[PDB]
């Protein structure tokens, strides 16, 4: 286990054992202040008995008034030093209630503005292709520990209050357990309300008339009892204006951008694991309302109301989603991700819905860009220093070969997605994302197996193939085809001693995919460097099979 853990684990601990001592202590201050009553009630019994004293022999009346006196003068003086027990032992009370309250506040910013900050962060990362947040089973257990020591306290100021009521006793103890209530509110507020959270997003690029799920959760459900009666928790579609406004209490009404369909969901209790879950299996957007398409961000709000405990302490819990871009079509999906891809790698905590920075430094992308291109390849094979390098020469249109000249410079929203780079009809992002899309659809177990060098520009393709046996091949990524890959090759001839074919597209790999292709130039000896051909793609040559129409009634490979 971490130390920042353990300290946790240590202060929960101790916050169960300070909030055991004011247990004992209201039970010792319930006794006294009930035997204190019955002892008042012996000081009106004197009384009676002075009264008795009426009828009685003068003689022995002296005797039994005397007595009376006596006990008198000293219930008397008992009884008042006891008042002031009664107050001592209040004020002492509260005032370990009022510590108990300020480490279990400590002990609440560490696992709500933190630890869940943390956990939400590696969620929206991995977005991106970042690695997987993790279960919710430990922000659970320490928010059901949180839940039970603010609710464990609360009792035993309400049972406090009580006995006040019961017999009460001017002074500082009124202002104190005032204070102490306040404590208690905005503890209970911050952690039912910061506790509402979503476990599966939806999806971040999301087309109309499409199933889609989520699901959200509270975290202190189980333990301060939500789980009587299930809340039903319902989801809306807003923009990022009504998202803004909704969090600065602006909201008119209540404002919506389209509809869902299967909107509504209650709550579901999982005895074994402490869950209390709402799962949205068959959402669907029925209808987006507008004001690029693609830049355009939307949230999934999901709402709840719900009161804890028997009594009503109501509360109304809302929670918005990661962005989300609609699309309708399916051809605005690449656009989609840029817009997403920038969010989810770049918003800065605590950030008003949707604000992004305009600007980023060339190594804050790379860490984007590797992200999600090892997920869309699905490969452990990311980008090099050498592949930023040749990124970095396209996108800035310099020169330098050195990775640390580009350090300090920065890319700003419209250079990575808005304005097509130098001589081309193409974004930055465009060229990057039609690299991924032909990698991801044909070519993964290539791209895996180093078969496909791809981030070269013609002269550096030159430049390693021109000291190199005849036939040796790389194949690179082209310029002027989005989704392109052209074979470069060097072979001796009078006119030029390097040759580049013309590009191939996934239209072309789908009538004859790369291994086939590749297989039918003989003239294609060996992959750079110097493996032979057949070693890297043999595998994917596809094993001509013979037709039923041709006669052949079991499979048969002519
Ligand atoms: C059939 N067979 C046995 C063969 O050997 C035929 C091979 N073949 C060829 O010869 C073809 C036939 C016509 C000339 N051809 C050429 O390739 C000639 N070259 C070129 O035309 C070009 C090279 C490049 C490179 C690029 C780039 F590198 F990608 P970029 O980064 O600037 O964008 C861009 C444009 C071109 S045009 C040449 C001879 C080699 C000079 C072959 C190549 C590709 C295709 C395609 N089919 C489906 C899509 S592309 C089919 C024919």
């Amino acid at each position: 286990m971490s130390q920042k853990h353990l300290q946790i684990n240590q202060t929960f601990e101790e916050l169960r054992l300070v909030t055991q001592d004011t247990e004992n202590e209201l039970k010792k201050l319930q006794q006294t202040q009930e035997y204190f009553i019955i002892q008042y009630q012996e000081s009106l019994r004197i009384q009676a008995q002075f009264a008795q004293l009426a009828q009685l022999s003068p003689q022995e009346r002296l005797s039994r008034e005397t007595a009376l006196q006596q006990k008198q003068v000293s219930l008397e003086a008992w009884l008042q030093r006891e008042a002031q027990t009664l107050q001592q032992y209040r004020v002492e009370l509260a005032e370990k209630h009022q510590k108990t309250l300020q480490l279990l506040r400590k002990q609440q910013t560490i696992i709500l503005d933190d630890e869940l900050i943390q956990w939400k962060r590696r969620q929206q990362l991995a977005g991106n292709g970042g690695p997987p947040e993790g279960s919710l089973d430990v922000l659970q257990s320490w928010c059901e520990k949180l839940a039970e020591i603010i609710w464990q306290n609360r009792q035993q100021i309400r049972r406090a209050e009580h006995l006040c009521q019961q017999l009460p006793i001017p002074g500082p103890v009124e202002e104190m357990l005032a204070e102490v209530n306040a404590t208690i509110t905005d503890i209970i507020s911050a952690l039912v309300t910061s506790t509402f959270i979503i476990e599966k997003q939806p999806p971040q690029v999301l087309k109309t008339q499409t199933k889609f799920a989520a699901t959200v959760r509270l975290l202190v459900g189980g333990k301060l009892n939500v789980h009587m009666n299930p809340p039903q928790v319902k989801a809306t579609i807003i923009s990022e204006q009504q998202a803004k406004s909704l969090l600065k209490n602006e909201n008119t009404r209540n404002e919506c951008s389209g509809e869902i369909l299967n909107n509504c969901c209650v709550m579901e209790y999982h005895q074994a694991t402490g869950t209390l879950s709402a799962h949205f299996r068959n959402m669907s957007l029925k209808r987006i309302k507008r004001a690029s398409v693609t830049e355009e961000k939307f949230t999934v709000l999901f709402e709840s109301q719900f009161s804890v405990g028997s009594n009503e302490l109501v509360f109304q819990v809302k929670t918005l989603s990661l962005p989300v871009v609609v699309i309708v079509h399916g051809s605005q999906d690449h656009n989609a991700t840029a817009t997403v891809l920038w969010d989810n790698a770049f918003a800065e905590p605590g950030r008003v819905p949707f604000a992004v920075p305009d600007k980023v430094l060339w190594p804050q992308l790379c860490e984007a860009l590797n992200m999600k291109f090892k997920a869309e390849v699905q490969s452990n094979r990311g980008l090099t220093k050498e592949n930023l390098v040749f990124l970095a020469q396209k996108l800035f249109n310099n020169s330098s070969s050195h990775l640390e000249d580009y350090s300090g410079l920065s890319v700003s929203w419209s250079q990575f997605n808005r304005e097509n780079l130098p001589g081309w009809n193409y974004t930055f992002w465009q060229w990057f994302d039609g690299v991924m899309e032909v990698l991801k659809k044909h070519h993964k177990p290539h791209w895996n197996d180093g078969a496909i060098l791809g981030f070269v520009n013609k002269q550096q393709a030159h430049d390693l193939l021109i000291n190199k046996p005849d036939g040796t091949f790389l194949l690179r990524f082209s310029d002027s085809e989005i989704g392109g890959i052209t074979i470069a090759w060097k072979f001796d001839s009078p006119e030029r001693n390097l040759w580049n074919l013309k590009p191939f597209t996934t239209r072309d790999f789908s009538i004859r995919s790369l291994a086939d292709r590749l297989g039918d130039l003989s003239y294609l000896i060996y992959v750079f460097p110097d493996r032979p051909k057949d070693e890297v793609f043999s595998k994917y040559y596809t094993p001509v099979l013979a037709k039923a129409v041709d006669g052949y009634v079991k499979p048969q490979i002519k």
